[PDB]
């Protein structure tokens, strides 16, 4: 007699558990994690609100959670991210999830409510798995007494962990957080080679347009613009960067890309005359990576070729002037989460009009609004960080602290790169690759143990 | 020429070539000529005498230039026997710098002329700067004139293999004066051993050889930024590539980069015994290529184990990467050319000169970009350089060998440049390649927590 | 009003259907512009076409297009498993008859062929066929011939029924000529290349989901279809080895920078499990066949698969991969449509948590089409702009109208001329806003062509 | 006293002997053949004038020829392309040879004629092997009752092919020729991987510039220009391609490319206003790889971006205008092969003048006079089918056979499919790798034998 969840077809779940027994094949180093601490539940009286797209991939961290000893309480951080199957899955094993594909801006902060709230009341939560800081803010702001009982906050992506650091930096942040992110086996995994193999996956899923021969611009370079960027240049588009850091831009150059500016002089005057008509006029594609707002802004929008494709695989939908295009231009839905937009005006369209742009997934994530994100075995690096990260902070009881000592203990940390070898050397087995070892003479030479770290803390690999 | 005789090179008369292909580097170094301008005036490094250990390349010539345009006067020595292009020696002894560098050292000149860099006239120099490639100027200043330290400002040091035993010398309190590790900054690092590598590996490799690269077998011993670049040079030719690794999160990016890593030794245990090989592996690799600045991690048993007529050669600092002294000690050596031997594995004392059981060594186990090519290209040690001069200008201005005791001990370190200098070099670079860089408005740098001007990441990125 | 004469999945999916029909129009220009070109002089006015190809968005561009020239057709798909439902409904709710559906049963696809075949129980009076592997070549050959005698000429769209065409003419059994439609270069080295290289990729991920890159790839065959396969793989970081049988294709997989490799000990096949070189297939994650042959994944190589392999076919036929013996052996779970585990631990059932099985997708069927869209209408553009002018070219002749010595000459299976592949490749090059040069009189009398092509000898490879 | 040749140094010979060698050991194709005639001496009684670089690996298919039986009399075909130690170690072997790196104009015809003439009257050859026609047309128009006792040509490359084709059109080819460039293991290796191999190798040695991140203008798009787009694309260069040819254009758009014209529309007027300015302003390197004439002309070459880099890998230097530059501007060797073109005027330059272009080779194979063209590993395969036709034409007797014989004999032909396919077996097996052998069953699907041919005659692979 289990009710507590919320998705969109409970029916869904014997597809959604076939799916996940597969998906544990693909994540050795999570799986690891299930023999290696099941015997000593170490995880044993957390509590966790866990915030993040509720993908089959998602499924096999939460039940990893559950098996070394927690309960938790889930939502997606995104209204298009989540497998229905997956969902239903969950629910179908017990466990409190809400999310389902295509939800409203309302339900989705529903969702999340769902999570904090058990019977109407606060749930007694100690800790948070958070993916871009939405969860991590509601109970700042909304409910900060829930977070005089919780442990710590453990951040998957790029934009939740700036959110913590304005957070530390002000003085608001109320208990400490691990940066899961910056792991290697996350950072240079997921953000990279995860954009890489799912960013080309969503845009043939949402269009099955050609690539090759076809002009795109990819705004940023960071570790999500790098592997964007790579995506498109094997599928043998003729890619151009643009970015603000002359640092990353370097690389672009290094790597094989032309690096441009929508911009005239690269300025952002906010002008029609600034953009790079001829530029913007020649573009197929334009992919969004920044976690910026507005860097694929209305005047760059008038200005694109007819019928380009518009997408943004950032966090966040802000990155595409999105608001500018449903306030002028007519939306023409091909399908779910691909739609014509119509530049001739807002009152209805031609349907043979020429003049249109393609938007996915509503400028949402668009690997996981059009296809399915990053496959299992690059998120088993990730999600075994997490696991880590969650028993990291629950072993230390930083809510046990007197203020005194919690002020001293507060921070925004990453995990010891020991954890971080640890969790690629299970990756590597996955593949079959074979690790050498290091003889005692050679461990010496090089100023390392044979058991590692192997690198400085200073190494950005 | 002229009274000038301060020097010694293969041949002065290469200079007129020298300078000509000094004049088209100065062309592909928009950072390094940047910085030349912006400090011409100011005089930064005049009163600056620095002792320079590294390279003695057309690149290397245009760093030296710089420096002396911006008021210093130098010593130059290369920092390995078989690095030198002798006509940037011969440009740069034309022009009056004190330089002693050819290509073709031997060990014995090789210390000789880092000496005659430390002495004028039989007597110390008055030097007061350091820079240095490997650290082997810096460790017989250390060893062998430790009173030279006491009037120097500070060491900048090129690559990885000097941070490493600069580290281990401020962790020994034996380190004398602070250092600048040039090595990380980004447009350094993640630019000069990774795609100067990339670029200069099967260069090298092509004109010792002129073997057909794509479709061969090639093993690399390691994944950081000198294997990366190594590994790419090679996949990108068409070899079937492997990769060897110890730290796993290199072997992980090797295998999502698309490489197999695999280990020289079964279950990778590499014991000292000829059953420890996996002989089955080597003996179907054309081409095994070091870059680990580790010891011995191309050793006998491997070097017994490969196919006949495989290529051997190491792109890591040192040459002890391969254990070439076992092959000196075993096999007889065959000079192809200058720099390339058919090392020959049925006997010691003579060959068959139709032998098929033989390896192709590369400069003798020597870094073999510089060795059989001409290392990196200008633009990429345009990076490497605009630093140099950058991090010589800093440490010459701190006055460290000045500073009471006090200010000594808190200054006493080894350091990276900050994060502004690297983003400074990287927008100069990017110009060259025409690329434009894009103004965040005020509201996009309010947005993600940065100024306008950079810097645009914290500390902790990677890149 | 009252059009009856179809038979597709989900009439209501039409909408959709019109709605990616006009996307897929402004990305075929060379198909687009043939429309343009001949519309107001209906050149194939009074053809009457039986087509049997893969029913998709991109084939419904073809059928308007022929329509638009002023031809009557009657279509089917060539796979139970290729069909796009949107596509199907849109067709039939232009009035244009249909039979086709993304499932079919075998029976069904053979019914669905004979009801184009047949209009109100009786042989159409058919007299153009455009045929994509040659099976409804080989029905009407086999079981309407009287039709046949009607029938001034088949396009032909694939190597396969290229294959089973000219084993007919030099049988003396090929009733009417052909147009070999794949070999225009504007065919071959781009549909069976670079759509392969867009779509197989494609349809792994739609079907699994799996990270290729790191991974172990198998693809046996290096012509059009397995090197496009090779580079689909190989361009997601896979390391892709390549199995021949021809030493010259074997040649170029090698000097493309892949080692070339044979599932048998020495390449010897000798039909038994000791020949299988066990410790290559156990190391393999994804097997993919590009033959056109038979049996070239065999019982002994599924046996001696890695487990949890992934395993599919790209060319045209499921006889490149022993399912049958898979079916016979081992229990089929289905994870979704056209993905199957296969456990290999019996044929009575299976433990949900077994580990020994392999994925096969869409049942050894074409897995581009049946697990993803297939190719491209940028790619399928040069494809059917072929298939038109092929169609144009044959009703033109009116080979069923010559008395039967004049038949005798005409017989023969034969490739559009060079000036045509090049007129077609121009519109696919503008599609891209590429700009070709012109030779000025000096130049092109230096190389000996005419200014405006041919610019290459019949001999020429590309 | 052997003295019958002129080569730069015949003290290189030791040197060059050590690389033939090492070449023997990368040529399996070819030495398999001089294993497997050596006992039949299938060209005893030849006699063979050749004209083809003088290369180590032109060495290999030489020693191969006198192994089956023949004598030789050899000169390059082009004044760079001679590997002086090659050379040297021919005529130490006793092999007349007439060829040395920086031949001038002069010099490359007399060296010709050396092979021509013994004793200072025509040689009693009966057999020609050629490379880009220049032998074959001395023949005809200044020897032509030479040609009375010759039994065919071997033509190595395309414009030579051209050639022969023409001449036959025209009714005035006088001896029957195998085009050797169009079997596969020669087209689809040579002529395109040779070029991916050597053609960023040659730039480098040239020039040490940096090729990632800069911008490229590759012309044509044949096997050459399509195996130079390669070499610097995989380089990281932003490669664009021109074409006349709308096939090969299409290729290079799928193949990842930009197809730009330097001309505006693509129409080629001979005046500056038809120049694409902005286009070639922004070009740092240009390679033509065409077999035309002037495709990099004057406009072109006062639009270039200063200091570009211009280089030609067709066989004749005509395809850039070198003329013109000879005439206006002004070269200062940088070193040999290595001109700087100085756009400032004729008379004189600035040493520190910023408007130059780079010149690799004075507009000659780069790849050959630059570095060392094609490696052994390629080479192997084209030579090989040399070594096959050079047997089958002299075999065949043409010179002796009674009119009406030789005109049904009189034609260009390419080498049956069989023997493609037996060359390209054994440089499979070179790099180790393994064919399958087909079942009967399987052979017998297909249509084919178990022994080949595999492939119709229609096949373009
Ligand atoms: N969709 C996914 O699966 C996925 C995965 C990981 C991260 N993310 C998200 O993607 C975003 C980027 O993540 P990241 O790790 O690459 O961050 P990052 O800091 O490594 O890179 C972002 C880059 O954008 C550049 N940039 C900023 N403003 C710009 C502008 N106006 N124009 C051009 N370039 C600009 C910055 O210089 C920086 O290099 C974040 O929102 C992160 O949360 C998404
Ligand atoms: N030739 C050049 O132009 C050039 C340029 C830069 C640096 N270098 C030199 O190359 C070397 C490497 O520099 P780097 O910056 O790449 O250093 P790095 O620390 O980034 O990489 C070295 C790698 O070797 C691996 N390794 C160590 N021992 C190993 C073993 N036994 N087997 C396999 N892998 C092993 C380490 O795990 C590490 O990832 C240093 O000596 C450096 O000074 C040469
Ligand atoms: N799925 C698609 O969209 C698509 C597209 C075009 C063609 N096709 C089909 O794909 C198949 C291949 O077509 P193609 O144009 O590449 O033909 P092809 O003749 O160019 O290539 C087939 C290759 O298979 C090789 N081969 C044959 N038997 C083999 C064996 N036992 N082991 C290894 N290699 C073997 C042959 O040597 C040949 O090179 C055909 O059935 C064709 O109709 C499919
Ligand atoms: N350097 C080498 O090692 C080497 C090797 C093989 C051949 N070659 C020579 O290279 C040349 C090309 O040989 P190929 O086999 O590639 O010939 P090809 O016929 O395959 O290719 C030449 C291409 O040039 C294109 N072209 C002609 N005029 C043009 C123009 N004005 N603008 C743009 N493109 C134009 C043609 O359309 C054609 O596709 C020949 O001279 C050949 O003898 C050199
Ligand atoms: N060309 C070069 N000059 C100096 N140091 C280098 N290190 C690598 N390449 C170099
Ligand atoms: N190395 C080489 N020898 C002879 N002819 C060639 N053509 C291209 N490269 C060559
Ligand atoms: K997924
Ligand atoms: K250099
Ligand atoms: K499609
Ligand atoms: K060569």
């Amino acid at each position: 007699g289990f009710t507590d969840y919320k998705v969109a077809d409970i029916t869904l779940a014997a597809w959604g558990r076939r799916e996940l027994i597969i998906a544990e094949s693909e994540m050795p180093a999570l799986m690891g994690l299930r023999r290696k601490y099941a015997g000593q539940q170490p995880l044993k009286g957390a509590k966790i609100l866990g915030c993040i797209h509720m993908t089959i991939q998602t499924g096999v961290l939460i039940e990893t959670l559950v098996a070394l000893g927690a309960e938790v309480r889930w939502s997606s951080c995104n209204i298009f991210s989540t497998q229905d199957q997956a969902a239903a899955a969950i629910a179908a094993a017990g466990i409190p999830v809400f999310a389902w594909k295509g939800e409203t801006e309302e339900e989705y902060e529903w969702c999340i409510e769902q999570t904090i709230l058990k019977d109407g009341q606060p749930w007694d939560a100690n800790m948070v798995l958070d993916d871009g800081g939405d969860l991590t803010e509601i109970l700042h702001k909304k409910y900060p007494q829930m977070l005089e009982r919780i442990h710590g906050i453990t951040e998957e992506t790029t934009t939740g962990v700036h959110r913590l650091l304005d957070m530390l930096k002000n003085g608001t942040l109320k208990v400490p957080a691990i940066n899961v992110n910056d792991s290697v086996t996350k950072s240079k995994n997921d953000n990279k080679y995860g954009c890489r193999h799912s960013l080309n996956d969503a845009i043939k899923r949402g269009t099955d347009h050609l690539l090759s021969g076809k002009q795109a611009l990819v705004i940023g370079y960071g570790d999500v613009g790098k592997g964007s960027s790579q995506s498109l240049r094997q599928e043998g588009m003729i890619v151009k960067v643009a970015e603000v850091d002359p640092i990353c831009a370097m690389q672009a150059c290094m790597d094989g890309f032309e690096v441009v500016s929508p911009y005239k002089n690269g300025i952002n005057d906010g002008t029609e005359a600034s953009i790079d008509a001829a530029l913007l006029g020649k573009i197929d594609l334009i992919v969004t990576t920044t976690g910026n707002v507005n860097v694929c802004d209305a005047n760059m929008l008038k200005a694109l070729k007819k019928r380009a494709v518009v997408c943004n695989i950032g966090h966040f939908d802000n990155e595409i002037d999105t608001a500018f295009m449903r306030k002028n231009w007519a939306w023409e839905e091909v399908k779910p989460q691909v739609h014509k937009i119509h530049r001739t005006g807002k009152d209805g369209f031609d349907a043979h009009n020429d003049d249109y742009l393609i938007l996915l997934a509503e400028g949402r994530l668009v690997n996981l609004g059009n296809a399915t994100g990053h496959p299992s075995r690059i998120m088993d690096g990730s999600f075994a960080n997490q696991v880590l990260a969650q028993i990291h902070l629950f072993e230390q009881k930083y809510a046990d602290l007197p203020a005194a000592e919690k002020a001293k203990r507060l921070s925004v940390e990453v995990l010891p790169k020991k954890l971080d070898e640890e969790v690629a050397l299970e990756m590597v087995k996955g593949f079959g690759g074979v690790v050498t070892q290091l003889t005692p003479k050679q461990a010496e030479y090089i100023g390392v143990s044979v058991e590692g770290p192997f690198k400085p803390d200073t190494y950005r690999y």
